[PDB]
RNA sequence: CGUGAGCCCGGGUCGAACGGCCUCUAGUGCAGAUCUUGGUGGUAGUAGCAAAUACUUCAAUGAGAACUUGAAGGACCGAAG
C-alpha cells in the first residue's frame, strides 16, 4: 500500500497556541489572533510567539497523508468501505466512533478482503 | 490531519438519542464592559472573641461538665436597684 510519494516534509511540527493561554485558565488554547493595538504577537517581537500564515503550508502532493502515505477516509458500513475499492493504494479506511462492536468487525473483515488499510483495527 | 478556526480516532465514565452532505433560517462564536447571576480562593487557622470588680471546693446527673443541679465558702446590684 502507500504507493509511492515525494517525502513528507513538515515546515512546522509543533503547533500554534493562543497567546497567554498559558497563564490565564479562562484563555483556551485554540489559536486566536491577536488584535490589541499594543500586542508583542501581533507586532512579531523578537523571542515571541509565532503566528500561522501561508508559507507555513504543507506540499500539495503530500498535503493530507498520513506518515504512511495514505489519506483517512471516515467509514462507518460496509457499503462506505467499498467505495475504497478502487482507491486501497491512496486512501485508508477509518471506522468512525458510533459503530457498535459487531459492525466493526464486519467492516475489519471486509476491508481485509479489499486489502484496504484500516487504521483503527 | 489542517498554516489556522477546527476535524477525526484510541482508552475511561454514561444510559437514549444523534450525525454527514446540498439548500433555507437565526435570539449563531467572548478575556475584559468598577459587565450580570451562581460558585470558589489567597489573605488565614489570621484579625479577633479584652466595658458592666469574681469566682472556688465537694457530690449527683451524664459518653462527655468553667458556664447543669444541690450544699458550703467568697462577692456584686445597694431601694432614681
Ligand atoms: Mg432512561
Ligand atoms: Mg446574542
Ligand atoms: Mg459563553
Ligand atoms: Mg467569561
Ligand atoms: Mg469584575
Ligand atoms: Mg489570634
Ligand atoms: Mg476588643
Ligand atoms: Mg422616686
Amino acid at each position: 500500500a502507500a504507493k509511492k510519494h515525494v517525502p513528507i516534509v513538515k515546515k512546522r511540527s509543533k503547533g500554534f497556541m493562543r497567546h497567554q493561554s498559558d497563564r490565564f485558565m479562562r484563555v483556551d488554547s485554540a489559536w486566536r489572533k491577536p488584535k490589541g493595538i499594543d500586542n508583542r504577537v501581533r507586532r512579531r517581537f523578537r523571542g515571541t510567539l509565532a503566528m500561522p500564515s501561508i508559507g507555513y503550508g504543507s506540499n500539495k502532493k503530500t498535503r493530507h497523508m498520513m506518515p504512511s502515505g495514505h489519506k483517512a477516509f471516515l467509514v462507518s458500513n460496509v457499503k462506505d468501505v467499498e467505495l475504497l475499492l478502487m482507491h486501497n493504494k491512496t486512501y485508508a479506511a477509518e471506522i468512525a466512533h458510533n459503530v457498535s462492536s459487531r459492525k466493526r468487525i464486519e467492516i475489519i473483515a471486509r476491508a481485509k478482503q479489499l486489502s484496504v488499510k484500516v487504521t483503527n483495527a
